[PDB]
């Protein structure tokens, strides 16, 4: 609700070009832990601190952003690795900018833009980030959107956006940094 840069309010001349670099490590998909019951304390703080959704509400919203069965992927400052189903597909990125998303509240998002140089890449050609920043830093979660036509298909997707975190990181301690 306060206008902060992370909860979407900034300026456009503040948004600056970011690098895959800031998003290099080995991260894992949040999903299971939501299916496990881990997130259902996030859900019932959530629901008590804003009031805006009842726990199963919020379980139902994050049910329905989380769903991916990209379990982990690994990233470089030059490559991305997606594990799915029984696969897993590496392919070479380049940057190729930035979208200013507005959305229905008012407050705004951006996403980062990359393209996979490989002829092969598939579903994995256009891949953006969002995580809740507009320039340069290392990022400390992403959700991310992936497609084989555009970048522009993707700004389409509001509703689905499977989320990482660092792999060293336990389900417990994921909660813990979204109750922060
Ligand atoms: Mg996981
Ligand atoms: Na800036
Ligand atoms: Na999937
Ligand atoms: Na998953
Ligand atoms: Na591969
Ligand atoms: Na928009
Ligand atoms: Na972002
Ligand atoms: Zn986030
Ligand atoms: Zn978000």
């Amino acid at each position: 609700d306060t206008k902060t840069v992370q909860n979407g309010y900034f300026e456009d001349a503040a948004v600056k070009d970011r690098t895959l670099s800031d998003y290099a490590g080995n991260w894992q998909s949040v999903y299971p832990f939501l299916e496990d019951g881990t997130f259902d304390q996030v859900f019932d703080y959530k629901a008590k601190l804003t009031g805006k959704m009842t726990q199963a509400e919020y379980k139902a919203y994050y049910t329905k952003g989380y769903q991916t069965d990209v379990t982990k992927i690994n990233i470089t400052d030059n490559t991305m690795e997606f594990v799915q189903g029984g696969q897993s597909k590496k392919y070479t990125y380049k940057y190729v900018g930035k979208k200013i998303l507005t959305y229905k509240k008012g407050n705004r998002g951006v996403r980062f833009l990359f393209e996979a140089t490989d002829a092969d890449a598939g579903q994995f050609k256009y891949v953006q980030f969002s995580d809740h920043n507009i320039a340069p830093v290392k990022a400390e979660h992403f959700h991310i959107f992936f497609g084989g036509t555009s970048q522009e298909t993707l700004f389409e997707e509001m509703d689905n956006w499977p989320t990482y975190y660092p792999d060293n990181l336990s389900g417990q301690e994921i909660a813990q940094e979204m109750l922060a």
